[PDB]
């Protein structure tokens, strides 16, 4: 019976949000005891997932970085399975991965649109989930291509269900969170609501809290649909309004997938993860 005094320390970081309103801990590089839950989870003998896509020049611009980093920092010293989705596996960059790792891979259809592409992820990790990843890990990540591990994202990041905050709003006011905001949509949530700006470049938990996730956030991107509505930061919008709704068991501060691009202040110790410049001009080949 794990308990959160076990290996999480506020006052380790007493500059930053560290417990959420409903008791959740945002975990800060400096808060948490990666030894006791390295220790905890062995006992358990638990395995860890991470689906990542990758569709079009998405393939040549970021796979090999990011499943390079993810092999040599996540969740080092548990089995760990990467489910990599991608259109052309001819295309696939077959790294070399170390102890403890493995991966299988799966060719799926490219939609159109990279709005699409980007929101069909939420379908897609359902089925999985159920075909398989439910019978093969005991937590499960799901993260945008577009990213590099820069150091340790270990244990201290598991939990039933878990959010990343947003680089550049963690410390904005709920009224400034880019939410969608019409009333038309799935993903409305209006100005005077809402706890966090959530990334959707990151997010995990228990392959059933995942699935929920991914089927709720699915079944708001085909209500739109038919509402000829799309949020204005697609699945991200519909991720947020999730997160509002069922609110995640832990958050991983701004360290677990920062912007460089915002330069390093005070807040972020150490970064465990690390945006891509973005390359639209290339990589998507619509509007
Ligand atoms: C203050 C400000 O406008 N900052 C923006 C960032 O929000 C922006 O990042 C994008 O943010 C949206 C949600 O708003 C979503 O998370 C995108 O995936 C993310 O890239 C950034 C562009 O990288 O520019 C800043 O100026
Ligand atoms: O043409 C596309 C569009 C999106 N994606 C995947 O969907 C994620 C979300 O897209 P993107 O990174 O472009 O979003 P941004 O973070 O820049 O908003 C990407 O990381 C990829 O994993 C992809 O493979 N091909
Ligand atoms: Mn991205």
């Amino acid at each position: 019976k794990l308990k959160l005094s076990d290996w999480f320390n506020p006052f380790k970081r007493p500059e930053v949000v560290t417990m959420t309103k409903w008791k959740a801990p945002v975990v800060w590089e400096g808060t948490y005891n990666r030894a006791v839950l390295d220790n905890y989870y062995a006992k358990q003998k638990i395995t860890v997932g991470l689906t990542v896509f990758a569709v079009g020049r998405y393939i040549e611009h970021y796979l090999e970085e990011f499943l390079t980093s993810a092999n040599k920092h996540f969740m080092v010293g548990h089995p760990v399975i990467f489910y990599i989705m991608v259109d052309d596996v001819s295309r696939m960059p077959l790294i070399e991965l170390g102890p403890l790792r493995s991966f299988k891979v799966f060719k799926i259809k490219p939609e159109k649109r990279w709005q699409d592409i980007s929101m069909m992820r939420m379908k897609t990790i359902g089925e999985h989930i159920v075909a398989h990843i439910q019978h093969e890990v005991d937590f499960l990540f799901c993260m945008d291509v577009d990213q590099v591990f820069q150091d340790k994202f270990g244990v201290e990041t598991l939990g039933e269900s878990v959010a990343q905050l947003q680089a550049w709003w963690y410390k904005a006011d709920p009224n400034d969170f880019t939410y969608e905001r019409r009333k038309e949509s799935a993903a409305y949530i209006p100005f005077g609501e809402g706890d966090f700006y959530y990334h959707a470049a990151i997010f995990g938990g228990t392959p059933t809290q995942v699935l929920n996730i991914t089927q709720e956030c699915f079944k708001g991107i085909l209500k739109d649909k038919k509402n000829d509505i799309e949020a204005q930061y697609h699945d991200e919008s519909h991720l947020n309004k999730y997160f509002l709704l069922n609110k995640p068991t832990k958050i991983l501060s701004p360290e677990y997938c920062w912007d460089y691009h915002i330069g390093l202040p005070a807040d972020i110790k150490l970064v465990k993860m690390s945006w891509q410049t973005k390359e639209y001009n290339v990589v998507r080949n619509n509007v």
